[PDB]
């Protein structure tokens, strides 16, 4: 068989009150992780460091997901959103009643609709 190993990029907090919200840092990446998950080459990885992913499955701060930007993304699966057109946040895509939200796992942050400002970046598809 065969090993890969990803690039994981840096990224920051938006708003002052935004921890779900952010941004990517601006330089190339100093750290490749490694897994046993074959994915594109435009897949990279990214470090969970809120707790809007953490329930009671789940994220804490100091996980690493892997992001592929070449997956479809449903109902079900964790992704990336990208809002706003420039921040982008890390929620599992659900279907409420017949409408798509980002739902974080901590019960203590707010569900977004993902319609016109909001658009899939990549399919979560590993963590570390
Ligand atoms: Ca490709
Ligand atoms: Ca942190
Ligand atoms: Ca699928
Ligand atoms: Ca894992």
């Amino acid at each position: 068989s065969h090993m890969y190993e990803y690039p994981v990029f840096s990224h920051v907090q938006a708003g002052m009150f935004s921890p779900e919200l952010r941004t990517f840092t601006k330089g190339d990446a100093e750290r490749w992780v490694s897994t046993t998950k074959k994915a594109s080459d435009s897949a990279f990885w990214l470090e969970v460091e809120g707790n809007s992913m953490t329930t009671p499955t789940s994220f804490p701060d100091g996980m690493l997901i892997l992001v592929d930007p070449e997956q479809a993304v449903e109902p079900g699966d964790f992704c990336i959103a990208r809002l706003g057109g420039d921040e982008f946040t890390f929620k599992k895509l659900i279907r409420d009643s017949g409408q798509v939200f980002l739902q974080p796992l901590n019960p203590q942050y707010p569900m977004i609709p993902c319609n016109e400002s909001c658009s899939v970046v990549g399919k979560v598809i590993a963590s570390q």
